This record gives C-alpha cells, sequence and structure tokens, in this order.
C-alpha cells in the first residue's frame, strides 16, 4: 500500500 510494498508472485 501507500506508504509500503506491493508484491506480485
Amino acid at each position: 500500500g501507500f506508504g509500503g510494498n506491493d508484491n506480485f508472485g
């Protein structure tokens, strides 16, 4: 999210 992480695997 905003201010954090987005991980696609």
